[PDB]
């Protein structure tokens, strides 16, 4: 139900934001914020539009109409309702180009959801100042207004966030959240926090605050948003803004409050939580690479190189790139499971893997198809020069190809360039490492699994060929 | 349902073999050769497996109990069901040791019988002498008695096989089949070719012969079955023999010819017979990667260095490995299609693209296992020495571990020595690139598809991000 | 003996220059090329320095004081006098980012003094009217000014330069130069040509004309220099713009033409003129090398990650890179011959393998060291954020090091930052693979050397080792 | 001048040998060893060659004749007199295939030679027992007489040889070396160890033995020889054992002790003495990687594939990865520096990091090289297949190509099969990666290098890059 100038409207909230240099007055308006501010507002619109309804909305028990962002799936068909919603945004917005949408936000706190008790009863040194019902009642409340719930659970390297006073009314914390993405364009700021060896419980936080409490300051890097929408047609879209929260004296309500003091919890539950990011971070993964093969067809086809084998094979190995992560998609949905609350989850290890394959190889793709586009990476046109009398000739006479008008080896040049070659596309390279846990981090747990220990299922068949142990 | 005695009684029909530089008189019974045989045998015996019943076979529309490595699935639960055998066969047999045992080269088979007209409909010298009803009386006949019909298709390099003469008894052939696995193992040769730029119609044969069929010689490299197994547990179980197939004036009746003349047919229609071998060579490519990386968890955790982070990495990428191929099997499953005769097939383009993942990959996952086990690999104790009294108590102190016993260090060690570090587990190697197109073919074939030019569907994302229309 | 002050009043002569949407009235002074421009003034400044006469010039047989841009080597120790004088230039300016300075741009004019005569003697249908004593003299000429001749050799895809009149005066020319590197800064433009199969004689073209030649234009890229010193440390200090260049009917004196017609020379000549800037391409990738090895130790270091051992033995892969570029030039040099004129030319088939391994790999190390670099990528200070009274000690905290002040890890990340995260350091990414020929070229190429066909010397060790032919 | 008949007699000292479950009585004439017993003898007998004199033999000062493994060099010249002695000694025989000839395991010993007296000096439990003219005197003893010194050093991973008694007499040892090469057809066993965490001085031991002496056991893997000659040219020359060596109360007299108890002497000594080792290694792996280009070339000439872009494209790869592996040579020939000794030695971190982007590679270019070759590395014609007269006109049909006699195909697929897909080719796989420090050593240990460290000379670049002073 909320509108794109409702969400606007709600940005001039006397919020405290540094976006590099500058302090911003309002986020919907200023230069350096306001295109990716006008990105949320289109997200918000696009579940208005009524040729969508039936992937961007669903009808709650109550009767009431609801976006999908808040849809719990409890079989495998569900689930494959929800990745068509976050696809079709994705798909939508500049092919995946902005990562932390409110719909990937807002996906991780089905968790609590699922199962919100835990969190009370687990909870250290509260006296019962916790309470479930809570955490519970935020969300619907934040379902029932299509809240934007930027997620920090991210710290420090070896200043982070803490308890210094607790009380009958609330707590009061301190502090720096060392990352989060579009935390400025945000209505709340959930705050987290994954477990360390050596952890103290005063830094065990789990609860939520405006993004306009006072004592809460949102300090980004510079805006690298470009001015010409003709010749960045993606990187004048807007800059999805990375940065820290930093807390002084920040207060928050025993009612915000989801969990304190218990570092076991920290371990397991806050996985738990991230599962759905890094669900999700694979559906896009999966469009960012089917975008990086269609450019590679488009270009060397203008070009008109793409039936050269050594071409051919390098276009294909693209494609297989894409293949591969959505293959790990739909097998990960295929072998899901259910969760204490009966959500159904796909596989945990096979997506993370189609990840990690992501991660590991996605730099590689990237080289394979900026080095296909040839000098049409940094060399073409600007459009005044393309359209003046005396160069357009020598122009097209340079971009004739088998396909299309010669201007469009432009159009393409100028997506490949956004998105590879600019500040505002390297920061979505760069940030492919933090949305969700990183490659080595991702093969780590996975050698947790009791699963793949000597005597484990897994290396059954070993030990059968070796003829080893057995009962 | 056929057995091992049976099977191997019949193969002292006086085919004439080479292996190496020796004729065999009974390729059953001569050391170079009857190993390998036995393992076919214990392939037919398995099918006789109480406790296999209902894994191994199928009762036909017919009440007619059969093997299932001639069960049709028209059904993603029923393919799934005809991947469960041949995953069950390949565990039980030396871990998928054995690429060619002959429930997949029967599983070609499935094409003809699923849509045989047009083999008949397209012949040319025709004179309806060539009957579609003799292609499924034939294979209802290999059917009925499990007859093992290689396949031999693959043509000399740029001598292929020709029709000599053709009179109304039937045709004669001359030539030479390049490449086949096992033929001296098999019952009947299955003759087939694929299209090629100016291919002669009197070589395009599709046909059957007995493999003792007078004018018939299976010509194989020598065999490297190993004698000790104690020390060659896997090795010493038999070798799959390679070779070429040579026909001088061979006779064959018009009731066991398939096609002639047509290389149009011979274009896709080959491919189609083929596509059944790439997804079981996928099946048995996973069962390969879950073997391997069994053995990297064994061998690490005997020695004591699987806490090793650099280690711990490195054995999650094998266990990537093997989700990677899992994972496109699932998926290729998922979306499959039908057939003209109503086989459910799966995703072409996605299992094609998992061999390529695997070919592209298996030799430096390979060398991950082997370096993962250092000397483990190279030095160890022969049981002789294992056994001495002086040498025992030596062995025993440098093979202790967090693990097992100190000898299953001997047994791990022999188990990769035989799959990698020896002529026999080198032959599998280099066949892996002959178990269907090679990684190059799955390349070039793909960007054959007419939905991955500049105008297909599938760069549409691509199109609308760069404002770009076709057409 | 030039300096950069009469270089920069140089820079006002007329040239007729688009740079993106925008028409250059004078490059030394308007925002989008001065910085540039002042680094070429910096460039023959540097030459002035007294403590780096010995390095930067020397007496030519004349007497005179000359630049060593100018010097001939003849043996080896005099080449790695060269080599310290590129290294010397590319160390000053930015580590190696700016390498199109005049240095590399005229090196290449070497081989025509080295062996003029061939140029007039092949020279099809100019009835004697190219005189190889003019190509000379233009080099003295360019020598005793220190002129700054940027080479255009790369021709339109599948447009060209083509002579369109010829007369007792020279000649006239029409048609587009594909490509060229910070040609708005240079004095002459550098004609030439390489052979392609099909190519006409009217296109084989040598020759020199300057920047401002009535009817030349030059269309470059938009210039995407940083505004902000501070926050961009390198990426301010100016873009070396890429573009082509426009001839309309322009006119070049006999004296200035140094080759015509004949498709036979171009395609032995023309590389023989470029494997000069090919081996200060390598010399410059070894300097690149150094420098990302050097950040990758500082960065680990100052975040305190260097001594964990998955670390270490990425930060050594990168020193082992630079050590690879290294040992490629030193051994190149070590085994290099003599050129007709007598010059000493280090190994062309050692150096340009240096350049094949610098290509093949530079994406990927440039990725280890950014993956290395963590949040520093991307999230750190502006600098008035870092010196704010209430953010500056959450900062300092958070920057906290083993070795020197907290505020040295933004200073490290502003490098890596500018150097591979924006377009600044993108084109520089993307131009890696134009300045020389590119990878698959190389390979290539090298395939034609006769030496190494089956009975050639190369493969001499393999026929003995398998016992075939010989003498 | 010792002879290869002398010694094949020598062997018959009644050493006690396994090589796998046998016993050997006399390693010179045992069918399991005879044949790399005399690959050992035909080692001394090159150096009686008349056309090999200039190569294999030097004058020393006292005007007596020595082989080159007894030559030391204090000259860029000289080091590489002893280069071309080693690369003369690997190409007579099966081309670097016998990686512990006893030019390399004598090679070790020069470091003694060179500074001897800190071995003497630095021992503990000494009593002036210890004596460096020992030391000289035995190396001064094995020259005369051409003596082969297998060298153990490498220990038993976490049992390692000790000393249980030492009298005025000698000293008494047991345990066990783990890894040696070739110790059963060694002279004496050279033995040392390395310094490692926590190592108790009774097991700082440096010393030589006869390898008959009585306690000595030589414990070695099978062997994989192979009979037929013409089928296996190479692996029927003979198996290089590898295995342990057990001492059970060995006595060795206080004349042939090296040093003993101080562990802080065993960090950087041991290492000086195997730095000659790894640069022997470094010079057979170009050999190596020059015989694996070579083949390349040969079969894709001879099947006429050789001038397929995408086939000349991997060739070029493989003469790339020779040239690579020369430049390190060549390089840190160029670069080396003085021992205390006077000795030249080359650069240490570059020819290591040769070593290291061998063992990185060879495994994938021993990939390209198979692949390269198809089915003409598995299925070729035995010798009585080719000569057969039925088969014969067959196997010329198939084999025939554009270059040389279609035999020719086998020979080179004989080889290539021998050198990467027999047991005995695969020993040589396994074993490049215990020539030496591991490639994991190679990288840690150049991170402990001082220079490397963000103070150190080599970050300067970088340090005045981010404008950062140290500290």
């Amino acid at each position: 139900i909320r509108t794109g100038k409702q969400y606007l409207e709600s940005l001039n909230d006397g919020r405290n934001v540094w976006v590099g240099n500058e302090k911003i007055d309002n986020v919907a308006t200023h230069p350096k914020t306001r295109d990716y501010a006008q990105r949320h507002a289109d997200f918000y619109d696009l579940h208005h539009r009524p040729d969508l309804q039936d992937v961007m909305t669903f009808v709650d028990k109550d009767g009431e109409r609801r976006t999908m962002q808040w849809f719990g799936h409890y079989d495998k068909e569900q689930l494959r309702r929800k990745r068509k919603y976050h696809e079709t945004i994705m798909r939508e917005m500049a092919g995946a180009s902005f990562p932390r949408t409110p719909d990937v936000n807002n996906y991780v706190l089905q968790t609590y959801i699922d199962d919100p008790s835990p969190w009370e009863t687990q909870t250290i040194g509260a006296e019962g100042k916790v309470k479930a019902k809570n955490i519970v009642d935020f969300v619907n409340f934040a379902k029932k207004h299509d809240l934007n719930c930027a997620p920090q659970f991210v710290d420090p390297q070896m200043p982070g966030l803490r308890v210094i006073e607790k009380n009958d009314k609330g707590i009061v914390v301190s502090g720096v959240k060392a990352i989060g993405t579009g935390v400025a364009f945000a209505d709340w700021i959930h705050i987290g926090v994954f477990f360390r060896p050596g952890i103290p419980g005063d830094q065990i936080i789990f609860a939520a605050t405006p993004v306009n409490t006072p004592g809460v300051t949102i300090v980004c890097r510079e805006s690298v948003v470009k001015e010409d929408p003709i010749e960045h047609p993606l990187a004048s879209q807007g800059d999805e803004l990375d940065g820290m929260t930093v807390f002084d004296n920040v207060f928050i309500p025993w009612s915000h409050v989801f969990h304190l003091g218990n570092p076991e919890h920290a371990k397991l539950y806050p996985q738990r939580v991230f599962d759905w990011l890094h669900y999700h971070a694979l559906i896009r993964q999966s469009v960012r690479a089917e975008l990086m093969a269609g450019l590679a067809i488009l270009i060397t086809e203008h070009i008109g190189t793409n039936k050269i084998p050594a071409v051919q094979t390098r276009v294909a190995k693209l494609i297989g790139f894409h293949q591969a992560m959505l293959a790990h998609i739909v097998a990960s949905e295929e072998l899901g499971f259910h969760t204490p609350g009966g959500a159904y989850k796909p596989n945990i290890l096979i997506y993370d893997f189609g990840r990690a394959l992501y991660l590991e190889n996605f730099s590689q793709m990237i080289y394979e198809l900026v080095d296909l586009s040839g000098r049409s990476a940094l060399i073409f046109a600007s459009e005044d020069q393309w359209n003046d009398e005396a160069l357009n000739g020598w122009f097209e006479r340079m971009n004739n190809g088998p396909v299309g008008q010669p201007h469009d080896r432009v159009k393409i040049g100028r997506v490949i360039r956004d998105l590879f070659l600019t500040d505002w596309g390297n920061r979505l390279f760069v940030f492919e490492n933090f949305n969700g846990t990183p490659l080595q981090a991702i093969r780590m747990l996975t050698m947790q699994r009791a699963e793949f220990s000597a005597a484990g299922p897994y290396g059954t068949l070993a030990r059968k060929v070796c003829g080893i142990e057995l009962t």
